[PDB]
């Protein structure tokens, strides 16, 4: 499970403090509105904009709690969601139907 190379429009899992790991794709400040600009970390360690599912949100998490969400597990997720979220059903429901970061939509 060595660290993994997310890319632009991959589909990952991002885990957050008392949150399970989220539906997320790796996605660019290019398509962060000022929402997502304005939480961007400037902390040590280079950190990952990506899109949380559903309404297409925006986090900035490390490669570390981040980890690869194939469609296999997302729809294997919609049969059995964990823990009892309705907004994170909704994320790996969106994200799901989300092939890659060329697909959602931007506010432009």
């Amino acid at each position: 499970s060595e660290r993994v190379n997310y890319k632009p429009g991959m589909r990952v899992l991002t885990k957050m403090s008392g949150f399970p790991w989220w539906p997320s794709m790796v996605v660019t400040e290019s398509k962060m509105t000022s929402v997502a600009r304005k939480s961007k970390p400037k902390r040590a360690g280079t950190f990952y904009p990506v899109i949380f599912f559903p309404n297409k949100e925006y986090l900035w998490t490390g490669s570390d709690s981040l980890t690869p969400l194939t469609s296999e597990a997302i729809s294997q997720f919609l049969e059995k969601p964990k823990p009892k979220t309705a907004s994170l059903i909704k994320a790996y429901k969106m994200a799901q139907s989300t092939p890659d970061l060329d697909s959602l939509s931007v506010p432009s």
